[PDB]
């Protein structure tokens, strides 16, 4: 504390990714994003004991400040699985069979998990996790299927998939917008 | 090479796991094998990559010969899922939701896996694997159930569920034994 004059190692491989927390995270002002490819091991765990877990992972390869983000897909009918095992559902069975998955059960609801970690690089102090949800339903896949999970995936409050919805209205309910609004909130503290 | 005369570091908690495992192994003879409880991350990945991450995190913190056991249950119908992550299911869905998982799947094939993965304690030299697989069926459960995700699984040539298995009988087919087997027709090299 704080980070201001800082700069802030986010892993991804996706410029993109990194272009899109910038913008979204607003002007102000100081603390200084840079895009690091670091390879981490994926964790078992809860959602937040894995964030953490790979926080600190992260931390202890780059010694300063840390970013780090994952995404869970939660079914209420498995008690928020796969959730952080969502990636290797999705390769094995496809929007199609993630459906497919709650067919013995009546509830189909289900929400979107995105967790952002944050280390200011000093092990005594708390890596500190910003959440953003969004509930909804897991449904016959439609829209473009290059989306990930995406297509199974209808945010309550609407009559699309997140495949289905134009990028514009998908800002507007996303899990990962959510979570990003969280950063913002915290930020100047 | 060899760990003759060495002492073998088995993490488990577990000392009737330990004694298991050294009976099973029979006398033959000389590599000495000591309980150690190391708390080691979970990981992510296919079976092997999980037993190897495991196993050279064990022995960067053991520094010796290590040896360390997984159990996988993978659903043929959800391309070897739950598989690692077997533990989760069970917790959040019991046996009968285990099976209920696999309700829109007319496959109800599924085979339970266990890795054994060891090393000599020399980073330059391979995490070998000797793994042990038993095929089988998910099935509405039958049997005890403190027996973990037993009660669902019929393994092919029997009427009886794991759970219902006497265990006797449950040695003769079991994932983990086979494992335990290779462990042997490796030893000596």
């Amino acid at each position: 504390a704080s980070l201001v004059g800082k700069k802030i190692v986010f892993v991804t491989g996706n410029a993109k990714k990194l272009e899109e927390v910038v913008q979204i995270l607003g002007d102000k002002f100081t603390c200084t994003l840079v895009a690091q490819k670091i390879d981490l091991p994926e964790y078992q765990g809860e959602p937040d004991e894995i964030s953490i877990q790979k926080c600190q992972e992260a931390v202890r390869q780059v010694q300063g400040p840390v970013l780090v983000e994952d995404t869970c897909l939660c079914f209420n009918a498995l008690g928020g699985l796969p959730g952080p095992y969502i990636k290797w559902f999705l390769e094995k069975l496809k929007p199609e069979g993630l459906h497919q998955l709650l067919a013995g059960f009546e509830d189909k609801s289900a929400y979107a998990l995105c967790t952002f970690a944050l280390s200011t690089g000093d092990p005594s102090q708390p890596v500190r996790l910003f959440r953003g949800r969004t509930s909804g339903r897991i449904v016959a896949p439609r829209g473009c299927q290059d989306f990930g999970w995406d297509p199974c995936f209808q945010p309550d409050g609407y009559e699309q998939t997140y495949a289905e919805m134009p990028k514009a209205e998908k800002n507007a309910v996303s899990h990962r917008f959510r979570a990003l609004l969280e950063l913002q909130e915290y930020f100047g503290s």
